């Protein structure tokens, strides 16, 4: 069940042959599909779709040879301390709750500036959801990804200390080496490769058909055009000049868009998709009013603490997964910097590591809690959308992560974490922490998970399964228009979901190619 995953290798810019500027004009016209937003699931599904159509994919930000930084696991960090100048891979944010954030701006999505993680779906995802899943071509899909971009990662020093510790705190069994999203601690898969090689969604379109897949970068989709039964036929684009383009698609063909948690629901409403009082006090014109276009918005909590060990540790990249119901944890370990990664900590203001250090982090799962996006700009897609995911509004959200916080407590308890404190006392105050050290009533677990959360980033929601789209991923009364990306469901499909959304892009494009024959 692993012989078919990928091998060490140069990231593979073969597709780069039909990239073009969006300032080219002749790549205005009609198309099969117009696929907006390259990314995470627009890569495969716009490469899908062109075994047999042809498609237009459309993705605002440039090419990732531009930015070396996000080619390597060395340039994690770079690509998050790098400054926001409207261009770069990563876009800053803040939400209305307070919490740095980031997306991305690049060909390849976020999976270019991602830590490279990688799992499949916990199982029982598909049943809950109701979707009539193909659970074989599910499975066949997963393959088809792992094959081009994952791999099984090599050993890290700092990776096995904190799995040794995971199975010590308890959290069992020992899985091995597994893909799968499963109760206990494993190593997973890494889309970061055995030499530090960054692999990801853009390398699945060198699977696309090179006669009849197009790319256009730096093309800022603006609106989705309508017809005069209500279909959508196209959209407007700007390109980097600032001059406006159109395109089309014709026949039985479709526009689907995977702009993400935060660009589907902002460039729906702009085009007048969404709720109707919501949209008629901003003068959009409603074309298909919806109460929940941008509702259901979700951000898991990331608390942590960061300890210090008085002998220097090895950087790594995240492979070693402690996983349970109600908890899902990792370590990152990194070495010192005087300029933050941008979100690592909720805040710019957090104080500064001066010698290497290990970020150990507990997931809440779901989660219960959820907000908005909402428009800042009723015309500009340029301009970010208001964001609030209302974190620990929900009580469960709050005691999940009580729970964490304790078994982040076992762990630095274990025999495996004891050589990485900097005083041989009995207690976990013989760590040197960064930061907020842990509180043992549940009073106090409550106040640190209130007052020093972050965000997971691996939000979701805000164009739901059930709400805005049907279980084939099509708007809700419209006609030619579908919906994939992490917009779509409420809860996570796991620890780590950039491999359910890989998957997810091709898997629709073959469900859109059965229906059409
Ligand atoms: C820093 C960070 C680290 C992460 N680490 C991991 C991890 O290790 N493992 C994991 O499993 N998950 C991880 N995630 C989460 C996971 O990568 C994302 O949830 C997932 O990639 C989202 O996929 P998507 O297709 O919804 O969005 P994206 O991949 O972001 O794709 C959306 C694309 O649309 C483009 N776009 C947006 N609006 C427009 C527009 N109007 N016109 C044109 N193009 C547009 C964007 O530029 C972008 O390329 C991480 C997330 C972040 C931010
Ligand atoms: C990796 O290479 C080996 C042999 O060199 C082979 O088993 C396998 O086909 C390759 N994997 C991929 C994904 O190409
Ligand atoms: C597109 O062309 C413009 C000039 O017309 C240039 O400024 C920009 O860098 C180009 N973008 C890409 C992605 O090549
Ligand atoms: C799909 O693969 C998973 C492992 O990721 C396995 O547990 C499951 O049985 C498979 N399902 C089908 C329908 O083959
Ligand atoms: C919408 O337009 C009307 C005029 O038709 C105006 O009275 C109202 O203030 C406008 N509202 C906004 C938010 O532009
Ligand atoms: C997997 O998903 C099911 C269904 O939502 C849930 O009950 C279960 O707790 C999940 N398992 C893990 C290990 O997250
Ligand atoms: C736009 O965003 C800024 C920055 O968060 C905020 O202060 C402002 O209120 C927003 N404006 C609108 C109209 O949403
Ligand atoms: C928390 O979420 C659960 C599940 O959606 C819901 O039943 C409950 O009412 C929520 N709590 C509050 C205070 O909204
Ligand atoms: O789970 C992935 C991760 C990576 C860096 C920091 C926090 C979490």
């Amino acid at each position: 069940h692993h012989h078919h995953l990928a091998n060490t290798s140069a990231h593979d810019f073969s597709y780069l042959k039909f990239v073009y500027n969006a300032t080219d004009t002749s790549l205005e016209g009609s198309y099969d599909y117009i696929v907006i937003g390259g990314g995470t699931s627009g890569c495969p599904l716009a490469a899908t779709l062109s075994e047999k159509y042809k498609v237009l994919l459309l993705e605002r930000g440039t090419i990732a040879t531009e930015y070396p930084n996000t080619l390597t696991a060395d340039g994690f960090a770079y690509n998050l301390q790098q400054q926001d100048d409207g261009k770069t891979p990563v876009e800053r944010f803040v939400s209305e709750d307070g919490i740095d954030n980031v997306r991305a701006r690049i060909l390849g999505g976020t999976t270019i500036i991602n830590a490279g993680v990688y799992a499949r779906a916990n199982i029982s995802f598909y049943s809950q959801t109701g979707i009539e899943w193909d659970l074989d071509l599910v499975n066949k899909t997963y393959e088809w990804v792992e094959d081009a971009i994952v791999v099984k990662p090599n050993n890290q020093s700092w990776q096995s200390v904190i799995g040794e510790g995971f199975l010590e705190a308890g959290i069992l069994p020992d899985n091995g080496f597994s893909l799968d999203h499963e109760a206990g601690t494993r190593l997973t898969g890494s889309t970061f490769d055995n030499n530090g090689t960054r692999h990801a969604a853009d390398e699945l379109l060198n699977k696309g058909d090179p006669n009849n897949l197009l790319v256009a970068v730096q093309a800022s989709v603006e609106k989705i055009l309508f017809s005069s039964n209500l279909s959508a036929i196209g959209v407007i684009y700007t390109d980097s000049d600032g001059n406006s383009h159109q395109a089309f698609v014709r026949g039985n063909g479709e526009v689907i868009v995977s702009a993400g948690t935060i660009g589907t629901p902002q460039l729906l409403l702009l085009s007048g998709v969404g709720p109707e009082s919501y949209l008629s006090s901003l003068n959009i014109t409603v074309v298909q009013p919806n109460p929940y276009v941008g509702q259901f918005v979700y951000d898991n909590p990331r608390n942590f603490i960061n300890i210090l060990p008085p002998n220097p540790i090895e950087a790594s990249v995240v492979t070693v997964l402690g996983i349970r119901s109600d908890y899902y944890q990792v370590s990152l370990s990194s070495l010192p910097f005087s300029t933050p990664p941008f979100s690592l900590f909720p805040t710019t203001s957090y104080p500064l590591p001066n010698s290497t250090f290990a970020h150990i982090v507990s997931q809440v799962p779901g989660p219960l809690s959820h907000g908005s996006v909402t428009l800042n700009s009723s015309s500009d897609v340029r301009i970010a959308p208001n964001i609030k995911f209302n974190y620990y509004s929900n009580s469960t959200d709050l005691a999940n992560c009580v729970s964490g916080m304790k078994k982040l407590g076992d762990l630095l308890r274990t025999k495996a974490l004891e050589p990485y404190k900097a005083r041989d006392v009995l207690g976990i105050d013989g760590f040197n922490y960064l930061g907020v050290p842990l509180p043992t009533d549940d009073a106090s677990f409550e106040t640190f998970c209130l007052d020093n959360v972050a965000s997971y980033w691996h939000y979701h929601g805000g164009s739901l399964v059930g709400k805005v789209l049907d279980d084939s991923f099509r708007v809700m009364g419209i006609k030619a228009l579908r919906v994939v990306d992490a917009s779509t469901f409420p809860y996570e499909p796991n620890s780590h979901p950039q491999g359910f959304y890989l998957m997810l892009g091709r898997y629709v494009g073959l469900q859109i190619l059965q229906e059409r024959s």
